[PDB]
């Protein structure tokens, strides 16, 4: 997260850090026993880790569980980050408590207008890498579809939406892929790409959830 | 790098490449069993990785060694990144051949004006990160200490000189530290830091070598 805050010590508590002997993506925990990620972070094995709030120390609230199944979409394209979504199963179920919780799926399609929270442990600056301790939070809105297309000729699928800001200096990173943005309660996009990081023009753009509400259940239901 | 070009396969022998599951720094060759790189580039265990030209495909003349010792200067202090420099003694002596060479220890300390060539896998972008398969290459002149100066107000010591472009578009970057810049023949600098990557106004400092070749002489006599 560029431009964000650190957020108060487990308030995003659907939160979680995937870790291959270092955090590289977020993902989000939908009941007590999936995360939804990006299809892009995809690795043969992931631990999961829950609970979070600084990565390097382990301050009494973490849970961390094996990921046992890790599904990417069927149509997941790489070139294009098209369909950029993948389920999680953990190889147990997880305790839910205070810092430990789910977010919701999304009931519709959220309008342009709407401010969400998006969050992760992504690189924090427009230029270089600096990776933080602490989760970071940001307050944005969802783009209008029509600014998206304007920034990214010909690479905006229906399945991605904007989030951001025009003027660029906040934004998403690389570190912050496929973690959550909730739009009042609901899951609604996953961090997947742009062009640099809180560049201006440069919004970053996200898998649009609702287009996959019944992908998700159908998956969950099968496996 | 950014900005730079892709370098011509095995034309610069004694790059290496410092793994621990994946690349995350650089260094050079200075010879058959030593390697010198930065302080910050430190990690408990490392893999040496040399002959490389494509970091992610077995191209047949890779020698992979592991380091035996690895040793930071005494006096490296993290906070101004000051004395950033470490030498790694490998576990066996590798076999020089016309891929894999020594770089020459500078007989003294460069002048402003010099060009130079730095190497890296590091990141190729001035905004988000791109890391790349194949070695990069950068031909950059030394800096006038009061340009070094300037651009890092109160942040540079005699241990550290600006290589690069004030109007920015091309530098080294995260993933190019502890790497070599060599100026006709000799090893002058090791990536450090810098802010951002590419920025205007703010070149990348190194680590001055000449400052330091009767520490790197000693230290290996002594192990
Ligand atoms: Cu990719
Ligand atoms: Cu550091």
């Amino acid at each position: 997260i560029v431009g964000g805050y650190t957020c108060q010590e487990n308030s995003v508590p659907y939160q979680v850090s995937l870790n291959s002997g270092y955090h590289f993506c977020g993902g989000s925990l939908i009941n007590d026993q999936w995360v939804v990620s990006a299809a892009h972070c995809y690795k043969s094995r992931i631990q999961v880790r829950l609970g979070e709030h600084n990565i390097n120390v382990l301050e009494g609230n973490e849970q961390f569980v094996n990921a046992a199944k890790i599904i990417k979409h069927p149509n997941f394209d790489h070139k294009t980050l098209n369909n950029d979504i993948m389920l999680i199963k953990l190889s147990s179920p997880v305790k839910l408590n205070a810092r430990v919780a789910t977010v919701a799926l999304p009931s519709s399609c959220a309008p342009a207008g709407t401010q969400c929270l998006i969050s992760g442990w992504g690189n924090t600056l427009s230029s270089g890498v600096n990776e933080p301790d602490l989760l970071q939070c940001l307050d944005a809105p969802l783009l209008p579809q029509a600014d998206c297309e304007a920034s990214y000729p010909g690479k905006i699928t229906d399945n991605m939406v904007c989030v951001g800001f025009l003027e660029g200096g906040k934004d998403s990173c690389q570190g912050d892929s496929g973690g959550p943005v909730v739009c009042n309660g609901e899951l609604q996009g996953i961090v997947s790409w742009g062009y640099g990081c809180a560049l201006p023009d440069n919004p970053g753009v996200y898998t649009k959830v609702c287009n996959y509400v019944d992908w998700i259940q159908d998956t969950i239901a099968a496996n």
